[PDB]
DNA sequence: CCATGCGCTGAC
DNA sequence: GTCAGCGCATGG
């Protein structure tokens, strides 16, 4: 049983694994938080993240992608999501993710002196990210492997407010689940969409 | 205690 | 199509 602050792959969970709901991704240990896009500790780093089209500044290009930090939002009224209404800060999860980069934390942003030496980050792609990405799975959530933070920096987002941006690159020995090799691999391993026990039946009665 | 939150579902 | 909020895990 891996501790909550484990870095790297989760034993027994191969690249290409799929789950229908976020709570299922949590139970596997791959990505503990069931709502937040980032799982991290401000004095340690980020352990994993999910691409789900929640932030307009996100850019997905497969082996490379640009992630936005969280926050700069007014969640008053017991919300979990909203548009940008204030500038983001390099604290909490945003600070946790910056620490993965192989360079001293820099309030103004920084680049890695040999990205590969950075802390590994488990990445999950959710289907809501398919609206603006051809890498997103058609259904559910999919584990795509290990990535590293090549660099991060602040800049005015499409909303006009300041947002934190991270450039992540894949560093995994397993073929991408979206390539020919990946799709064959998933087939040879017999991986299939996992659903909560009783879910398919409950939804079939409808 | 107290904030944060890239989900999810039932309503208009 | 879009939207108002709710339980709960995680961290400090």
């Amino acid at each position: 049983h891996m501790p909550a602050n484990h870095f790297g792959p989760i034993p027994g969970v191969p690249v290409g694994t799929m789950w229908r709901f976020r709570v299922q991704v949590s139970e596997s240990g791959v990505h503990r938080p069931h709502v937040a896009g980032i799982h991290g500790r401000s004095n340690d780093g980020a352990y994993s993240l999910v691409l789900a089209g929640g932030y307009e500044d996100d850019v997905d290009n497969g082996n490379y992608f640009t992630y936005t930090g969280s926050g700069g939002r007014d969640l008053s009224g017991n919300k979990r999501t909203a548009g940008q209404s204030s500038d983001q800060k390099l604290t909490n999860n945003n600070r946790a993710l910056a620490l993965n980069c192989h360079s001293p934390i820099n309030e103004k942003g920084a680049e890695a002196e040999d990205w590969r030496q950075g802390k590994p980050v488990r990445v999950v792609r959710n289907m809501k990210g398919g609206k603006h990405s051809k890498y997103a799975p058609a259904e559910g959530n999919r584990y795509d492997g290990i990535y590293k933070v090549v660099k991060y920096w602040p800049e005015r987002g499409k909303s006009g407010f300041l947002v934190w941006r991270y450039l992540l690159r894949r560093d995994d020995t397993e073929p991408e689940p979206w390539t020919r090799e990946g799709k064959d691999r998933t087939r040879q391993l017999g991986l299939t969409m996992q659903y909560p026990e009783g879910y398919l039946e409950a939804l079939a009665n409808k």
